[PDB]
C-alpha cells in the first residue's frame, strides 16, 4: 500500500524538515507492507537525505507569504494531482513543525467502505462547548456554519484519507477559497475554517484526538503521539 505525505516547508520552515523526516522514517507506517512517498513543497535547493532516499520528492514552491501560504494550501496539492493519483493510495498532510514520538500504524487508515476521510481535533477546543467554536459565521462565505451546528472543531495541521476522497476535498476547498475571493471575503481563520466546513458536510470516518496534535509545553489528557514543536525555540 502506498502512503503519500504532503508537506509544505517554504521560507523559514525547512529547518523543520530534518527532524520531522527522521521521526517519520522511524515511527510512521513502518510496517513493511507500506511504502512512504514524501511530497515536499519548498523553496529549498536541497532537502535532508534527498540524495539517499528516492521517495523524497522535492517540488519547487515559492514563499507566497501569509496568508496565501495557508490560504492556497490545497491549490498547491492540486498542481500535481495526477502524480498523486498514480503513486499513492492514501494522502496525509502534516504541518512543518510536527514531530512523531510514538509508533503509528494501520489504525488511522479510513476503511474503504467509509467516506475515507480523516480529521484531527484541535487541541484548543477538544474540551470546549459548541458555543465557543470559532467557525465562520458569515452567510456570505462558503465556509459558513450557522450557530449551534457542528460536532468537533477540527484542525488544519493534520488531515488526510484515501487519495481519491482527499483530492476531492482539495478540489472543493480550492473552489470555496476562489469563490469567496470574488465575493471579497477571506474566511477566518482559514486553515481550520474551510476544513471544519467540509467535515460538517462530510463527517470524517476517523477523528483523531489532539494526541496527534499535542502542543509542546501543554498539559493535556493525552499521551503525546505527535508533538507540535514550539516555533519560538532558539534552535529554529
Ligand atoms: C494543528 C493546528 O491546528 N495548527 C493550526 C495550523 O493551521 C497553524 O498553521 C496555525 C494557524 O495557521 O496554528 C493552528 O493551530
Amino acid at each position: 500500500m502506498r502512503i503519500g505525505i504532503l508537506y509544505i516547508c517554504t521560507g523559514k520552515y525547512d529547518i523543520f524538515w530534518k527532524d520531522f523526516y527522521l521521526s517519520a522514517e522511524r515511527y510512521f507506517m513502518q510496517d513493511q507492507s507500506f511504502i512512504i512517498e514524501y511530497y515536499v513543497f519548498t523553496d529549498s535547493p536541497k532537502l535532508y537525505d534527498e540524495e539517499n532516499n528516492k521517495h523524497i520528492h522535492r517540488i519547487k514552491q515559492k514563499n507566497l507569504g501569509w496568508p496565501d501560504n495557508t490560504l492556497k494550501r490545497f491549490h498547491i496539492f492540486l498542481r500535481i494531482k495526477e502524480q498523486l493519483e498514480r503513486e499513492t493510495d492514501y494522502l496525509f498532510f502534516f504541518n512543518a513543525n510536527l514531530l512523531f514520538t510514538s509508533p503509528i500504524g494501520k489504525e488511522i487508515l479510513p476503511p474503504s467502505d467509509s467516506n475515507g476521510l480523516l480529521g484531527t481535533m484541535h487541541p484548543g477546543f477538544y474540551n470546549k462547548p459548541n458555543s465557543e467554536f470559532t467557525y465562520e459565521r458569515r452567510d456570505a462565505s462558503t465556509a459558513y456554519i450557522p450557530e449551534g451546528e457542528g460536532r468537533y472543531y477540527y484542525a488544519g495541521g493534520l488531515s488526510g484519507g484515501c487519495t481519491k476522497a482527499y483530492l476531492k476535498l482539495c478540489t472543493t476547498i480550492c473552489s470555496w477559497v476562489d469563490r469567496d475571493a470574488t465575493n471579497h471575503i477571506i474566511p477566518i481563520w482559514h486553515d481550520q475554517s474551510l476544513i471544519n466546513k467540509y467535515f460538517l458536510d462530510n463527517p470524517p470516518a476517523i477523528t483523531l484526538s489532539p494526541a496527534y496534535l499535542y502542543p509542546e509545553g501543554w498539559l493535556l489528557p493525552f499521551e503525546p503521539i505527535i508533538l507540535i514543536r514550539d516555533k519560538n525555540k532558539p534552535q529554529y
